[PDB]
Formats: structure tokens, sequence, C-alpha cells
């Protein structure tokens, strides 16, 4: 309720920045994001999202490229999963864990024809009242996506960011800590690119901020992190670290390309 928060503007506007400035230079190029910002139609485009998503809550990134791409080959929009036989899908299914997930997915498609006009709805509430298995989470980042509608996303992968970014150590699980999350996730989507910056923050924490072992030296966020900060308040305490020192004994003044230490060309030792 205090330095776990961003009090300062200036501090989410560099947040912001530099998240995005990154993730458009090293994010992993895949397949649902590149035809979901090629795709001109909102419903596809939606739709697009939605397989995605689904596709990726029960299982791994590498395993997704293989089946999205023939799901929507065989099946490019709403309409046409709106008609496939539950067979076909369990088919295209196979392989990506729970079934009910797909089910779900193609009763839903079924349902946007067959009860909204085949139009998906357009904001993260309305994608949740209507759309069935479609919770918060999925609900946001089709908005976002999609639509463009500033709506900050929180899955494991960005709460693994923000905890540390914030330096939360409470129970993530716990209710107060979620709520925690989500709020800080709403503060700091990017009014202008809300979808990148969902994409940004949940990819920094699926390739920088991992885990284990994270690659702060890389991260385009280490400025702002507190738990970075921390940690490197205590390596400097660890080690003995304290602007040359010999010089303050001067009066005519030495050089100031560093006297050396080094000491790495013909010079030393003038004993
Ligand atoms: S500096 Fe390290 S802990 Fe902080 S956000 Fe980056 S990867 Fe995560």
């Amino acid at each position: 309720s205090s330095y776990h928060l961003f009090r300062d503007v200036a501090e989410v506007t560099a947040f912001r920045g530099s998240l995005l400035s990154w993730y458009d230079q090293e994010k992993r190029d895949l397949p649902w994001r590149r035809r979901a910002e090629d795709e001109m139609d909102l419903d596809r485009r939606a739709y697009a999202v939605w397989v995605s998503e689904v596709m990726l809550q029960q299982t791994q990134v590498a395993t997704v490229i293989n089946y999205y791409t023939g799901w929507m080959q065989k099946w490019p929009t709403l309409q046409d999963l709106a008609s496939a036989s539950l067979e076909e899908v369990n088919q295209l299914w196979a392989g990506l864990g729970y079934y009910s997930r797909g089910r779900r997915l193609q009763e839903g498609a079924r349902k946007v024809v067959e009860e909204l006009g085949g139009h998906m709805p357009r904001t993260a509430e309305t994608l949740q009242q209507l759309l069935p298995g479609v919770g918060r989470y999925t609900a946001g980042a089709i908005a976002s996506i999609a639509f463009g509608q500033a709506t900050g996303v929180v899955d494991g992968n960005v709460a693994r960011v923000l905890c540390r970014v914030r330096a939360i150590g409470a129970d993530p699980s716990s209710t107060l800590v979620s709520q925690q999350l989500w709020g800080l996730a709403q503060q700091l989507v990017d009014p202008a690119r809300p979808g990148d910056f969902n994409q940004a923050a949940m990819e920094l924490g699926a390739t920088v901020c991992t885990p284990q072992r994270p690659l702060c030296s890389q991260c385009p966020v280490e400025s702002l992190c507190r738990a970075r900060q921390r940690v490197e308040q205590e390596q400097l305490l660890a080690s003995g670290s304290l602007v040359e020192e010999c010089a303050p004994n001067t009066g005519q003044c030495h050089l100031c390309l560093p006297p050396s230490e080094p000491w790495d060309q013909t010079l030393g030792v003038v004993n």
C-alpha cells in the first residue's frame, strides 16, 4: 500500500515505454500474433485470439504452434467452427489436453452465431458475460488484443513480473494479492497499445523474468524493479563495494585518463 505501488506517472510512462520498445524488437514470432495483427475484420481477429488463448491455457507454447495453424486452416472463422461436428473438433484437439476446453470453444462459436448475430462482444465484461468458459483473463486478452480496449491482464507470467517489480511477497493465491496485481496491471496497461502491452508483460515473464535464474541484465525494466534494486544493494553490501582516490593528494593535478589500475600500457611502476 506504498512502496508496492506506482505512485508517479513519470514512472508508469517509463515502464510502458521500456517494455513496449523491448517487445517491438525481441518478441517471439508466433502465428497467432501474426494472424491477429494482420486480420482487419475484428470478428475474425477476435476469434483468432480466442482460439490461441484457449489453446495456451492448458498447454506449452511450443506445442500450440503445431495445432494452432492446422486449426485456423480448417476453421478460419467463428462461422466455420460453428458448423463443425464434435468428432472433427476432438481430432483437431487431440494432444492439447482436456477436451472439454475444446468442446467449449466450439459451443462458444456456435453460441456467437446463433444468439449474437455472429458478432464477438466488444468489451472485456461483455465478453466474460456472454462466452462460455471465458474468464477475466481470456476476456481481457481478447478485448485488449483484438479491440484495443485498455484493460490490463494478469496470468502467471505477469504475476511473477509484477511481484518482483513491486516486491510483493505475500501469498499470490491470496485474494488481497490477486486483487492488488490486477490493480497494478490495470494501472500499467498502455492506453494507446493495450494489446501489445499485455503481450509484452506476459512475454517478459516467459522469456526474461523466468521462474528460475531470471535475465535481469537483459531486462528492459531492471531500473524500476524493486526486487532487482534490493539484491543489487545486497550484492554491494556482500562484497565491500564503495571518482579518483589517489588524486585528493593533489595541488598540481595528475593525468585524467585514470590513474593506473591499470596500469594497462607501458606505464608503471615508477617507484
Ligand atoms: S530486473 Fe529481473 S526480477 Fe526485475 S522485472 Fe526484470 S527479470 Fe524480473
